[PDB]
């Protein structure tokens, strides 16, 4: 274990907090939703987070916190802005932005 990576995982776990839908648990389904890929370049969801911090493909907090912030783009990119999704994303911005803000003042001064 490092406390960097403990620190990671503590945060991952704020952020998906924040997800009271469970909607960004898991990677969009490309079978409900064949064109996504047509027009999303990196799909990201905290279930590949997750994994991607268990296999240490996270090193700093700058490559984990773009990914949150994937989640969302990605969201709004695809969502027209009157949909569930679209509306979970402005709140999961804005509820994980103060998570990140606290968790990156802790990182840094490791
Ligand atoms: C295309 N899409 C996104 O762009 C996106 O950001 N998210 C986060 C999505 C997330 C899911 N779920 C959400 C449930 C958990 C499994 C993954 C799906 N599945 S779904 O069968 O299309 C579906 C599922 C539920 C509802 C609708 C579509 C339409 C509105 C009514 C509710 C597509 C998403």
């Amino acid at each position: 274990l490092t406390p960097f990576l403990i620190l990671l995982r503590k945060t991952l776990e704020q952020l998906q907090e924040k997800d009271t839908g469970n909607i960004f648990s898991e990677p969009v389904p490309l079978s409900e939703v064949p064109d996504y890929l047509d027009h999303i370049k990196k799909p990201m969801d905290f279930f590949t987070m997750k994994q991607n911090l268990e296999a240490y493909r996270y090193l700093n907090f700058d490559d984990f916190e773009e990914d949150f912030n994937l989640i969302v783009s990605n969201c709004l990119k695809y969502n027209a802005k009157d949909t569930i999704f679209y509306r979970a994303a402005v709140r999961l911005r804005e509820q994980g932005g103060a998570v990140l803000r606290q968790a990156r003042r802790q990182a840094e001064k490791m």
